[PDB]
């Protein structure tokens, strides 16, 4: 009550499952744990002008003001993955640190901070896997032009990149050069409750002056022609040994028809088109999938013949966030529905309960994430049958322990994280023995963070982040079993 | 809410779907309908006695007494079938009717009544399947010597079997010598909530001085040997023209593990072994399941060779009354668990809520029967696979809708038994698709009728019965649908 | 005549077939081949006095005293491995020349002698895997408190089991607690063949006078709780570098229905279930198979909460030694059948024939192994599909050659053994190929040893030792065949 239950000692994944080159790791973004949001020189980014403008819009009205404060306790978070023995770190790089004005003059000390994680994740026998951009913006580029709204941010970012290659290019050799791009463009410009916070008018968001059917659009565009663009410098320039890799990570949720039917399972197909094929289909073969153009039209801008040959094959491995799964119910095309919301361009609702009244899977915690490991290895199957089978690995999974929680009163004790987390990393394991060339598994979580519209409030990390003892990095049960789980020497 | 999805149109069972030998019918049992419980020298069974003298022991505090009148307004019956377009109509003979006291005189008034009904069903081109006993006793015999459990119920029973045979056997040739006598030992002997409601004392029944570890397996015990006896003089002196069958009806519940392991798998076993093989496996091969001999040990009477073998091969076809399925959850041998109903000898709970916390499927009316027609393939593919294939007839299934449920305002809209129905027979097909040999699809309730603890307020007839306006018959969308399944001429 | 088909040459397994990390290698214990029984002030053990008061109890009246006198030759059993090129050796350590009064002064005598061992194999890269008991128990505890029929063993066996962490634990990384429980168990107190020779009075064993329904589950019961606390203990202070491995090797033989019907389905599970799931059940979830404790009760020791959970998932890796295979014939419960041998528990009788009158497999020399490989892989995909596909390795398996057998006339020329090893090692390669995590195969047969209540009269080495020349060792064919199957350089 709620009825949780978990599996049999002998359903535990052991390391050995996977083998010797398989990489398990956890990862975190700058604006959720750096702080120092306006130390040494950094600008502010489009979180911290959010945050600071319509404070309202956060749940427990917090920011990232100091967050895990890891820009002066990196090395906390260098130990923490230490002690869990973990093989690979993947954490963001903050434009805004680097580039205070989004263009121009390199803040020094930015590149000083980010050489100092990375030298000492390799000093600890830590891989570091780098993202690019968090939905990080700089604010001077949003105040300018309009950020991604605006075709300048495709150079902009291309330049942004490439002083990310040439200063870290040298020890980090893995890539990806933006995190959950579907989420950022339904969040920060269909509902507008992500930063800038823009949705249509007389919707409910901090500023009202958008367009939920167009904005999320013109914004996934940009982010795709930035991408290709750093891509094929980076190849051209930045890969001479040819031992690096650059690929995007693809926030996605899997997807069972809502009634068994053939209309469900054509509205199941919409939905992962949606929620998958917007960002990946692109750089597969070089174009949105057909259902969303012929869904959208000239809300969906066209590419180039060159851009569509630049972004083709432009991932040398891809990234897969996972969370949850949902019932895709059907919507039939006809006056009576009128799309307001970029997400209603797929004609499927997402329903967290099935035809039969059941819930998906047990709830976890927070809201959204219902517990549904199936979904993952059905999305690693398809990306093995359907889109050629290229290197995955899973940059984000896990669940929040959520504040007033009354089943979860030891924020140390985090078995339901535990067990979630074991039936994930045995999901791969399942897509894995079906052929699924997955490489890796990043927990989402390395320690508790700023969750984004909903602040502190959801603890997500694998490590405890005590805020009221000096923002101490505490291993919680999770944290243990990894520690147990990679063969990690005892003191 | 409670969230109920109907099928999409061209899911919906056709006629064609079965081959034209295929038979659809509908079930009733004499107390159940006929009335007239003391009419023409009908003597009193175990049912009217235990109204009688303990009435608080019915919901509704009704009984019997009259039912739906069929004693007398049987034609009525008939013509509902008939409007249906059913091929078959599968009935109970009283035995209290037919021997007023048990033994002796049989009552000239009560062989007519089924005279009458049998050939007005052969008038109406309606074959008769006919179940000896339904829970019927005459009371005469259970206060001379405890009814079923006493070994003397063995004879006296044969000897009624007879006089059916004799009179009826020109006309009748499907027969059926106990329904559901699962639940009959459960119910009457175990939690003793049906006549002659029985239990352990210290529990809370109308006569709490049985044993529910003891009683249950004895009654059960003398059932099986009656039915030996019976049908080893049917097919001696009664099938001389090798056209008549005779079997047995057995109520049965599908089973899925409550949590992936090994251990519900196993307690699942054990429960079809409890629920099912208690009665099927000594018809198929002379003896109860091993498991429940292993778990009863001394509680489980032992049959003699020659029992074991006049068992052995005793059914021509079988009866299978399905509802719903449940969860079996793993129950372990230890100090902590101690048996104090005969169902708990089975170390398998049935649960109706998974280990995900989600019920097993859609609640329909009465509180336990959640529809999940996948149970009944299950059930129908292990009779084909282990034990031998025989003959099936599916000679109850269905729903009730209950009195002071607001979702069902109109007693004669029962679009959800309909809905039910058709997944139902759907799910037959399905089995039939996969080498089962199943026969036929009985619909229980062909109308209202006295649900025994439940009195009256559960209606799960096809055919509705106005208890304010004369016991009318007046059909329902359910059986206007099977009107037009069966392409019945219209007037 | 005994006609035995050997496999046609492109069927014959070779290194490649498995990977890099797969590992050959063969084994041993050491009573079976140590000798020096009474040397350096080793005390005596249950086999010593076993053979040395009942020596008729011994097939051809021979002991251990001397047999391959290992304990001086051990430099010749290195030399064999190497020859053979096997990658790892795996022997057992003799309690009572560690502690020649089970408890108390360790005899540093025996301490030097395997260290020479572990040096010698690890100089010539063979890594130790170590047998901690192997049937080997100190008289003086089976003097003072009847040996494994006390709890006092529980602890007494930890200790033993420390003072080898402590003195070897640095070099070797591998562990296995008890070897065959099952057999040991079974013949030691039930048929009562083997040292302290019991059985139940009436039967005719050494000493008469304990109980075949209940002194094989004392002694079994205490052998997983000595397992439980050793594991903990070495789990807790000795694997602080998290780099070693403890589990159990059990005595296995597969199972194929006597006759195909639902009931030899049944008796062959239950077979399985009482060879196999006696001692891996409770390592795995910690209580024994629920068959067991239905048919054996009062008779089968209850685990306590906390033994339960120290036995749950207290082995890293598993050992199967397996030989041969029977068909499992469904037994009845009734007064006809009583049990008297703790094997009868089991309720299906172990058959060398089918129903169609056949043998299992080719007899191989010995009267009890049949040669049948199907049924390791069988085994091995029950451990795959059943117990969560642990690490398991083939820590026996092998077959004799019989003195007095004329169709094996030199006993170089050991082609039979050859066949059957080559077949096994395939049925092992299937069993990988289908997902089960087999970790390596280790012959029973180093060299020929002291074959328990058969003597010498058995046969069953790679390596042949000459009792009349010394007890030298000489490579047989099948050893041959090892060095060309491992590459090893030639000379
Ligand atoms: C707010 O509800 C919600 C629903 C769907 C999704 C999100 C949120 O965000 C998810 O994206 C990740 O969320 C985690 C946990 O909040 C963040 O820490 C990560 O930075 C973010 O990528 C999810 O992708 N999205 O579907
Ligand atoms: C009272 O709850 C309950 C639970 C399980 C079962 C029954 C009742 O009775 C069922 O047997 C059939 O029930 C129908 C509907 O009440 C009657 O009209 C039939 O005469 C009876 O055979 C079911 O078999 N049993 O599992
Ligand atoms: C005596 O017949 C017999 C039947 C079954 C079994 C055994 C013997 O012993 C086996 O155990 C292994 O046997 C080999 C060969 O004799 C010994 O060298 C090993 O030490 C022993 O573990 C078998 O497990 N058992 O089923």
């Amino acid at each position: 009550g709620p009825v949780f239950t978990k599996l049999k000692p002998w359903q535990i994944p052991k390391r050995d499952w996977f083998d010797k080159d398989f990489l398990f790791g956890a990862s975190t973004s700058a604006y959720q744990i750096e702080g120092a949001w306006n130390e040494d020189g950094k600008g502010p980014s489009t979180w911290d002008h959010f945050c600071h403008t319509y404070p309202e819009r956060i749940s427990d009205m917090t920011n990232g003001d100091v967050a895990a404060n890891s820009y002066h306790l990196y090395e906390e978070d260098v130990k923490a993955l230490k002690d869990m023995g973990m093989k690979v770190y993947r954490f963001s790089i903050s434009w805004s640190r680097i580039l205070p004005d989004g263009t121009g003059k390199v803040n020094q000390a930015g590149i000083d901070y980010y050489n100092k994680l990375i030298n000492s994740l390799i000093d600890n026998d830590i891989v570091p896997y780098v993202t690019i951009w968090h939905w990080d913006t700089p604010q001077a580029l949003e105040d300018k032009y309009g950020g991604f709204l605006n075709r300048q941010i495709v150079d902009d970012y291309k330049q942004f990149a490439e002083v990310c290659f040439k200063n870290f290019g040298d020890r980090v050799k893995n890539w990806f050069t933006f995190n959950a791009p579907h989420t950022y463009c339904c969040f920060s410009y269909g509902e507008g409750i992500h930063a800038p916070g823009r949705c249509s008018p007389g919707m409910d968001c901090a500023v009202p002056e958008g367009d939920s059917l167009r904005e999320p659009y013109t914004a996934g565009h940009h982010i795709l022609l930035a991408h290709a663009e750093a891509v094929q410098l980076f190849k051209a320039r930045y890969n001479m040994h040819g031992d690096s890799k650059i690929g995007m990570a693809f926030d996605v949720m899997g997807y069972e028809p809502y009634q068994d039917s053939f209309l469900d399972d054509q509205a199941r197909e919409r939905s992962i088109d949606y929620n998958m094929g917007w960002f990946l289909e692109p750089v597969v073969r070089g174009d949105y999938p057909f259902s969303m153009r012929s869904l959208i039209g000239d809300r969906l801008p066209m590419f180039t013949k060159e851009e569509q040959e630049k972004l083709a094959s432009s991932c040398d491995i891809m990234g897969l966030n996972y969370y949850t799964s949902r019932f895709s119910k059907h919507v039939d095309m006809s006056p009576d529905f009128t799309p307001t919301l970029n997400t209603d361009d797929a004609y499927a609702s997402s329903e967290t309960t099935g035809s039969d009244g059941n819930d998906i899977g047990p709830i976890t915690g927070t809201y959204w994430i219902y517990m549904y490991p199936k979904g993952l290895t059905d999305l690693l199957l398809i990306m093995k049958e359907k889109y050629g089978n290229p290197p995955v690995f899973i940059t984000e999974n896990g669940i929040a322990d959520v504040e007033g929680d009354e089943s979860m009163p030891d924020p140390l004790d985090d078995w339901k994280r535990l067990d979630y987390l074991q039936r994930h990393i045995s999901a791969v394991k399942d897509a894995i023995d079906q052929g699924a060339d997955v490489r890796g598994h990043f927990t989402w979580g390395l320690i508790d963070n700023f969750e984004w519209s909903l602040g502190y409030s959801s603890r997500f990390g694998l490590v405890y982040i005590d805020k009221n003892d000096g923002n101490k990095r505490k291993l919680k049960k999770s944290a243990k079993w990894f520690s147990k789980f990679n063969s990690v020497p005892k003191p």
